[PDB]
């Protein structure tokens, strides 16, 4: 029984979409989210380290796009979650990733993408409505 | 026989000092340095991932200060090096770290600081001259 439903990570390039769509919808619908842009407090002994969100969240959710995979900072975030975290991972593909673009040593993300375990965003309202129900569903699954 | 003598990591707050003093001196004196601000190439299959510098550098050098320890991004960099890398680590204390400020789960940095294995910067020219000779010395040690 973690206090947060998900720790969410996303690239700077995807920040506007994530805040305006993903975060807003999830929080309006009652999910409790931990994310560093809001919840990391530099110098705070509890809130100012990177273990806080992931240790207190049921799921880890990554927003995936080329900008995420090619970002130095996002690769560090991927490394951390891969080595800290399993069924607790949730991948949202916002934009298609070119084949073999994920660095070879990110075995977990590679196998998860290869095995089609992600949810994919769509521009069409009908597919988006399904997306949001399926995202809520996967956030509530066991680990 | 690695192509780079060191992969160097430093906080945004310390970027001016690191480029103007550490990087300039080391490169003027013949050391070959890998650091992401210059050498990470987004999207490049070889140069656009975080494993390139560390895998091709003899040493890993961190510039330490409160701004480093309290930075979300620097904590991710610390996690990566701690789990990837041992004698290959080199800590340069640019500014004193308050006691117990390093998050508890960074065991390696904590034990290394506790055991006084770092080099400390000084404002005094005489101590700086010694610092630079000692930094060159430690960069050339075996791993």
């Amino acid at each position: 029984n973690k206090p947060f439903d998900a720790f969410i990570s996303y690239s700077e390039h995807d920040a506007d979409w994530t805040k305006e769509h993903l975060l807003k919808k999830l929080e309006t619908d009652g999910f409790k989210i931990c994310y560093h842009e809001r919840d990391f407090k530099p110098g705070h002994p509890v809130l100012g380290n990177i273990f806080y969100c992931i240790e207190n969240s049921h799921k880890v959710l990554f927003v995936l796009s080329p900008s995420f995979v090619n970002s130095c900072w996002c690769q560090y975030e991927l490394y951390f979650a891969e080595h800290r975290v399993q069924d607790s991972l949730i991948m949202v593909v916002l934009e298609d990733l070119p084949p073999d673009s994920v660095p070879q040593k990110f075995s977990k993300l590679r196998k998860l993408l290869k095995r089609k375990t992600y949810l994919k965003w769509s521009p069409e309202e009908h597919k988006q409505k399904i997306f949001w129900h399926q995202l809520a569903a996967v956030l509530k699954t066991t680990n």
